[PDB]
RNA sequence: GUUCGCGAAGUAACCCUUCGUGGACAUUUGGUCAAUUUGAAACAAUACAGAGAUGAUCAGCAGUUCCCCUGCAUAAGGAUGAACCGUUUUACAAAGAGAUUU
């Protein structure tokens, strides 16, 4: 989130309530953030992994508490989006027909990708398992290399 | 996951609720690259010596080179940037004379 200056209204009613778990989110990413001397190019990747995670997270949480649970106001909601406590670019992605579970806009830009394709973390795990063992080879995706997803279709 | 349709259970019957089931939506990331000795950076350090044309001290500007360095550079600078300094035999014939040989 965004540092609080004299261009911040306050936070309307029913922050309290949510604030320690957006809280510990934040103890989390601040933690992540951090400077871990990874000697690996691997666990390096791994640690910017981390902090996507917890991004989506968040977002997720926030995206439960409004558009689920109903338990937050839209005063509230927009505000939290406003302050970037969650980001509205990817609960617009969430709130779409096989989307549900997005991991994060990067995996979904198929301008990026040399072939034009979208994050193979999009594939359902069953269309990766039916090719592989037709292909008589194991399943050899892991994770994606953006984000550390490990599948994010909405059947999965 | 969501949503459209169907079976079913719950309910007096709808709404609603769950179990089952068909369709729709979403569809292949990344690497020319592994993490200290063995696939390659260099300066420096110790020693000696102390810059071409000079009897002596020097300004230089070039050229040639499968040597380049600094510089944004087609400028300029780098000892006149440096190297240059050695080694060198046959398109080999003609005319004539005096000695050698059968
Ligand atoms: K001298
Ligand atoms: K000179
Ligand atoms: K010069
Ligand atoms: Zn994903
Ligand atoms: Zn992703
Ligand atoms: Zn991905």
């Amino acid at each position: 989130p965004r540092i609080k200056t004299r261009r911040s209204k306050p936070a309307p009613d029913g922050f309290e309530k949510i604030k320690p778990t957006l809280t510990d989110f934040e103890i989390q990413l601040r933690d992540a953030q951090k400077d871990k001397s990874s000697k690996l190019a691997a666990k390096s990747n791994e640690q910017l992994w981390e902090i996507m995670q917890l991004h989506h997270q968040r977002s997720r949480y926030i995206y439960t508490l409004y558009y689920k649970r109903k338990a937050i106001s839209k005063d509230l909601y927009d505000w939290l989006i406003k302050e970037k406590y969650a980001d509205k670019l990817l609960i617009a992605k969430w709130r779409k027909t096989g989307y549900e579970k997005l991991c994060c806009l990067r995996c979904i830009q198929k301008n990026e990708t040399n072939n034009g394709s979208t994050c193979i973390c999009r594939v359902p795990r069953a269309q990766l398992e039916e090719e592989a063992r037709k292909k008589g080879t194991q399943v050899s995706f892991h994770q994606c290399v953006h984000c550390g997803c490990r599948g994010c279709a909405s059947t999965d």
